[PDB]
């Protein structure tokens, strides 16, 4: 899972997106973060799989 600071940024940009004020630079930033989030998630799922 990615840093707490980055989760906070994802939430901030998600809010801008819903409000329709997000810029193109922020959209690109959000995409990069969403990829970093999914990567940290797949990694975490690797050790969550090891359970009954």
């Amino acid at each position: 899972m990615i840093s707490n600071a980055k989760i906070a940024r994802i939430n901030e940009l998600a809010a801008k997106a819903k409000a329709g004020v997000i810029t193109e630079e922020e959209k690109a930033e959000q995409q990069k973060l969403r990829q970093e989030y999914l990567k940290g998630f797949r990694s975490s799922m690797k050790n969550t799989l090891k359970s009954v």
